[PDB]
């Protein structure tokens, strides 16, 4: 799920020193550069998040005219992170009156569909497309995570709660599951057939995680990241490819295992000879931070400790509230992200 364009409120407006034709508009946890006086604190507008893809339109989107590209056969512009003169800028914020069809909408409305906004994605890897057996199981949740920048009242409304903190690895999402008399291996969106060349199935056979699911004899989905060579530029500099667990979905109960439930099941697989790796786990965090402070934490060492990580994922210990914080330094170094 993704709310790419929503009606949001201008927060603090701060001057960009040195170039007085523009200023910095805070929008929830984002900072977005605007033409001076275009907005004012409390004004409403449509905010388009980074990774939005906006189709070419020089009457409504003239500020994007020079960034138009061909993506999936369609001409338009990918919104990405920018650093204008030491000023971080992410997203596009346009005043409500450029949108007459939105005059009956309320603050917080998702206007992605009505405005025709779609999501930009990096290209999928070599052997991670594979051969499609069927849909992603409707009885398993996908692994998307909301960004801290969109969770200001929730971060405030989680002060004092404890979180599992893990490193986000930059690969492809992978799900391996048992449902009664079916074991399946999926990518981010499709379930795949086993072939000699499919990467996710190899990773599943390599670490015996299918045998682990048969030992546990439970309807579970093991969810994690497949990383390594020819996957997303192989930031970790691994040789070969491997699965790293970060979540276990309880299919019958339709809920994720808590961090300590997951850690116990991983230990049980471990001493039974099932060698399923887990994403790096850092120290638990007792939350008492702003989104800006969380974002500051996101930069740091990855699984390979000599490289800079994509970011962090935060999972409340009861398993009921999770979010991610992507390193803005990572976004600046990797323009294809």
């Amino acid at each position: 799920v993704a709310k790419l364009a929503t009606i949001r409120t201008a927060g603090e407006i701060t001057p960009i020193a040195g170039a007085e034709a523009i200023e910095c508009c805070h929008v929830d946890g984002w900072t977005c550069v605007i033409k001076k006086g275009e907005f004012k604190q409390g004004d409403r507008g449509v905010y388009f998040e980074i990774d939005s893809f906006i189709k070419e339109d020089n009457d409504r989107y003239p500020m994007l005219s020079k960034q138009v590209i061909d993506y999936e056969g369609q001409r338009g512009t990918r919104l990405r992170t920018a650093r204008l003169r030491g000023q971080l800028s992410q997203g596009l914020f346009l005043p409500m009156d450029r949108f007459p069809e939105l005059a009956s909408n309320q603050v917080g409305d998702d206007v992605t569909e009505i405005l025709g906004i779609t999501a930009w994605e990096p290209p999928i890897s070599t052997n991670l497309s594979g051969e499609i057996l069927g849909e992603f199981p409707t009885f398993i949740s996908k692994t998307d995570q909301e960004r801290v920048q969109n969770l200001i009242p929730q971060i405030e409304e989680n002060k004092g709660q404890k979180f599992e903190v893990t490193v986000k690895l930059d690969g492809s999402s992978m799900t391996v599951y048992r449902k009664d008399d079916h074991i399946g291996v999926c990518g981010r969106n499709w379930e795949l057939r086993e072939t000699a060349t499919n990467a996710q199935w190899h990773a599943a056979r390599r670490n015996k995680m299918i045998e682990g699911l048969q030992f546990l004899n439970r309807n579970l989905a093991l969810q994690g990241e497949i990383i390594g060579e020819s996957i997303q530029g192989n930031l970790e500099k691994l040789k070969g490819q491997d699965f790293y667990l970060f979540d276990i979905y309880d299919i019958d109960k339709a809920q994720y295992l808590t961090p300590i439930e997951r850690q116990s099941l991983v230990k049980q697989l471990n001493d039974n000879g099932f060698t399923v790796k887990h994403v790096p786990i850092l120290d638990d965090l007792e939350l008492n931070h702003t989104a800006e402070q969380i974002l500051a934490m996101a930069d740091g060492p990855s699984l390979n400790k000599n490289v800079k990580r994509e970011g962090l994922v935060f999972k409340r210990l009861d398993g009921k509230f999770s979010f991610k914080a992507i390193s803005n330094a990572y976004l600046e170094k990797h323009k294809d992200r």
